[PDB]
C-alpha cells in the first residue's frame, strides 16, 4: 500500500470508529504476538478510551484517543502497513492486530509478511516529531513546492521514493506509472530537470495519486474492496480531473506498455530488504 491506500483506509477507518469507545487490542500472532509494541501496556492500562480521529500523512497512520474522563489523558496509536499491511472489518486470515470496541465494532489488522509496525504513545509532541520525519503529503497537500528537485543530483526516481526530501506518499507503483505520464527516464538527476518538466511532473502527481485515491480495487488493500466502494471519496487535487475510471498500471510489472514499448523491469533504489524494482518503458521515458 502506499499514500492513497492508507489515506483511504483512514477515511473507512474513521467512518466507522470514529467516536467510538476502544476497549481492547490483541496481538495474537506474528511480530508483537510475544514481545508487545512500544507502550502497549500502558496503553492497554489507560483503556477504554474514545477515538477522536483516525489521520494520515503520506503512509504514516495514526490514531487520536482521549479519556472521556481525563481531558489532560491523551493517547495515539502509530501504524505503517508495510507491503502486505491491511485493515478490515472482519477477522481475514493472518490477522495480527484486533481491535475491540463497544457495541459489536471490531476492527483487525492483517499483515503475512509482518512488515507493518505499532507503537502506543500518550505525547503530542513524539507525534509532531514523527511528522517532521515526513514531507508534505503528495495526495492531501495541493500547494506543494517542487522545485526543490533540482537542488538534488540523485536520479529523480530515489527523489519521488523518498518520503522526505520532496514529499509523501509515493511508493513503487505510483513513482513508475508517475514517471511514464511525465515521459521522464527513472535515472534522470532531479538537478538536470527543466523548470518546464518539474511544472509538467507537479500535475503528473497530483494526478496520479488521486486517480488512485478515486479507485476502488487497485489490489492492496483487498479486505477493504466491498467497504471503498460503499463510501465517497475527499477532493484532493480538486483542479486536475482524471478522465479513467479506475487506476490500471500502463507499466507497473508489466512486459509492454500500452503502445507496445518495452518495459524494463530495473533494479535501481535500495539495498537488500529495502531494494525496488522500477518499471519504465525506454521507448517514452528519456534523459533528454
Ligand atoms: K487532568
Amino acid at each position: 500500500p502506499e499514500g492513497p491506500e492508507v489515506a483511504l483506509t483512514a477515511d473507512i477507518l474513521e467512518k466507522y470508529f470514529k467516536g467510538k469507545t476502544l476497549e481492547y487490542i490483541d496481538f495474537i500472532s506474528g511480530r508483537y504476538s510475544k514481545s508487545e509494541p512500544e507502550g502497549y501496556d500502558d496503553f492497554i492500562a489507560n483503556l477504554p478510551l474514545k477515538v477522536s480521529n483516525v489521520d494520515t500523512k503520506g503512509k504514516f497512520l495514526w490514531f487520536e484517543l482521549f479519556d472521556p474522563n481525563d481531558k489532560s489523558n491523551k493517547w495515539y496509536i502509530w501504524n505503517t502497513f508495510g507491503l502486505t499491511g491491511m485493515w478490515s472489518l472482519f477477522e481475514a486470515k493472518y490477522t495480527r492486530a484486533v481491535l475491540s470496541f463497544d457495541n459489536e465494532l471490531m476492527a483487525y489488522f492483517s499483515d503475512m509478511r509482518n512488515f507493518g509496525t505499532f507503537k502506543f504513545s500518550n505525547s503530542e509532541k513524539e507525534l509532531k516529531r514523527k511528522l517532521n520525519e515526513l514531507g508534505p503529503d503528495f495526495l492531501k497537500n495541493d500547494d506543494i513546492d517542487i522545485s526543490k528537485i533540482k537542488k538534488y543530483k540523485q536520479p529523480i526516481v530515489a527523489l519521488l521514493m523518498d518520503q522526505k526530501k520532496i514529499g509523501s506518499g509515493l511508493g513503487n507503483y505510483l513513482v513508475a506509472e508517475i514517471l511514464y505520464r511525465a515521459k521522464i527516464d527513472p535515472h534522470k538527476l532531479g538537478s538536470n530537470l527543466t523548470d518546464q518538466e518539474i511544472e509538467n511532473l507537479w500535475y503528473w502527481i497530483k494526478y496520479e495519486t488521486k486517480l488512485a485515491y478515486d479507485s476502488n480495487h487497485i489490489g492492496y488493500m483487498v479486505n477493504l474492496e466491498n467497504e471503498s466502494s460503499k463510501i465517497g471519496r475527499k477532493n484532493y487535487h480538486p483542479n486536475i480531473h482524471p478522465t479513467e475510471k479506475e487506476f490500471d498500471f500502463l507499466v507497473y510489472r508489466k512486459k509492454k506498455d500500452p503502445n507496445g514499448n518495452k518495459v524494463i523491469a530495473d533494479k535501481i533504489i535500495g539495498s537488500g530488504k529495502n531494494k525496488r524494482t522500477t518499471y519504465w518503458a525506454p521507448a517514452i521515458q528519456k534523459l533528454e
